[PDB]
């Protein structure tokens, strides 16, 4: 494993703890959510992100954050605001942006000196 992979696995593990039922663990299928693919053109889930870390597909934390935000935005676009999925996506989004804030990344960058 590489330092970036170890860092991204840490961030991913903390985010996945916020989803105990595994609603974001794997892709949303049309069988699980009628007409999902008709609406969501760029799907994302934690499993796809985990596979990207394992394959060394992330060149930056910014790219990892963008995939995470896409996952949450898709749930908030597809599901209405009073649903379990919309609420959980909003919760996960705020938790990830707190964990990977510019302040926290700058402190990590300074510690690499
Ligand atoms: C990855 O699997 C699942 C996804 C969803 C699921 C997720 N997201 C993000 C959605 O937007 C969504 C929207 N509508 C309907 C369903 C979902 C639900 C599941 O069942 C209740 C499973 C099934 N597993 C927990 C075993």
């Amino acid at each position: 494993s590489t330092p970036i992979q170890q860092l991204l696995e840490h961030f991913l593990r903390q985010l996945q703890r916020k989803d105990p039922h595994g609603f974001f663990a794997f892709p949303v299928t049309d069988a699980i959510a009628p007409g999902y693919s008709m609406i969501i053109k760029h799907p994302m889930d934690f499993g796809t992100m985990k596979d990207k870390i394992v394959a060394n597909e992330y060149k930056s934390v910014t790219e990892f954050k963008a995939d995470f935000k896409l996952m949450c935005d898709n749930a908030m676009t597809y599901n209405r605001p009073d649903t379990v999925y919309y609420k959980l996506a909003k919760k996960i989004l705020h938790a990830g942006f707190k964990m990977m804030s510019k302040e926290r990344l700058l402190a990590l960058k300074r510690s690499m000196s």
